[PDB]
């Protein structure tokens, strides 16, 4: 261990075999992590797959990608037996040595199904999030291809951390910017809150655990509203809740801190 979680073992297998199959010799590796192996694996979470590969795809490899993606995918919640697949694909030489922000060559997930289904895929692009994402598969993540993470990849500098967490936050401001993500967008300010505060990484239930006893008790209740749904346990109306998303977002945006709080880097 670090270990795949049974339930999941079947399909993590068959993305794999796709992947492999479709790439060919351009590819590098295939890491699993995120919630299946850093904990916190609940009905609706995705399953999260980094594939690194040399060149570029053609575009024959992603139109075959994006098809049998969809094929292997469900949406969170369809099914106990075959989840949402996420896979995020990146080029070794963006990585090693970075680039920042660094670019991801494709992403597929279930929110882009509707635009996937009719060949609309999403370009290569910049994205700080890969940042953040290199640096959690460095601590915890399973190569189903290729080297361990540790072997293949190299942490960012701090500073480059501190911009990859901090631009989330400061790009959320308005009403519009948060609707239909108001529970997600609250937990992941917690985790925000808790990585630039510990240094650490920790699951989103975790964060918000960590989070709540520090907080004004009206930002607090907020806080356990967006917990308590992601958790299964009560779905609120988040249109009524908006003007309070909203006061948290703002709360977090100025009570974050803005460098590491120091001993207490990511190490
Ligand atoms: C890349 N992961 C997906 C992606 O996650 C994004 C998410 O991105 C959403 C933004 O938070 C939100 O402000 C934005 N809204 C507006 N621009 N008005 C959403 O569009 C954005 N979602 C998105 N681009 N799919 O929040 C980031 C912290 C993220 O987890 C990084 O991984 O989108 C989520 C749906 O919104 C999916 O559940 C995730 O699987
Ligand atoms: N400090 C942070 N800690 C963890 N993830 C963060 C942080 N800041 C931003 N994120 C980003 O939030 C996203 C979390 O991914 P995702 O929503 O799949 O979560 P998860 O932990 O796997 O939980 P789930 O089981 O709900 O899928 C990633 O894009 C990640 O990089
Ligand atoms: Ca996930
Ligand atoms: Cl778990």
């Amino acid at each position: 261990t670090l270990s795949i979680p049974p339930s999941i073992q079947c399909q993590t297998e068959a993305a794999c075999r796709l992947i492999t199959r479709v790439t060919g010799d351009t590819l590098r590796a295939i890491h699993l992590y995120g919630s299946a192996v850093a904990g916190g694996l609940k009905p609706n979470s995705d399953i999260d797959l980094l594939v690194t590969i040399c060149q570029p795809l053609t575009e024959a490899q992603r139109a075959t990608l994006m098809q049998e993606l969809l094929a292997l995918s469900s949406p969170p919640g369809a099914s106990a037996e075959k989840r949402a697949l996420q896979v995020t694909v990146v080029l070794y030489s963006q990585l090693v040595p970075w680039c920042f922000p660094p670019s991801r060559e494709m992403q597929f997930g279930e929110w882009l199904r509707e635009d996937i289904c009719q060949g609309i895929y999403e370009p290569a692009q910049q994205d700080w999030d890969m940042v953040l994402l290199i640096t959690q598969i460095l601590e915890t993540s399973i190569p189903l291809k290729g080297e361990r993470a540790e072997r293949l990849f190299t942490p960012a500098p701090a500073a480059q951390l501190l911009k990859a967490l901090r631009y989330p936050l400061d790009l959320w401001q308005s009403t519009a910017d948060v609707q239909g993500d108001e529970y997600h967008i609250v937990l992941t300010l917690a985790r925000i809150w808790y990585t630039l505060s510990t240094g650490r990484f920790t699951s989103k239930d975790a964060a918000a655990d960590w989070l709540l006893p520090q907080l004004p008790e009206d930002y607090a209740a907020t806080l356990r509203a967006a917990q308590r749904e992601y958790l299964g346990l009560e779905q609120q109306d988040w249109h009524i809740l908006l003007p309070a998303v909203v006061r948290f977002v703002d709360f977090a945006k100025a009570h974050i801190p803005t460098q590491f709080t120091g001993h207490h880097h990511h190490h």
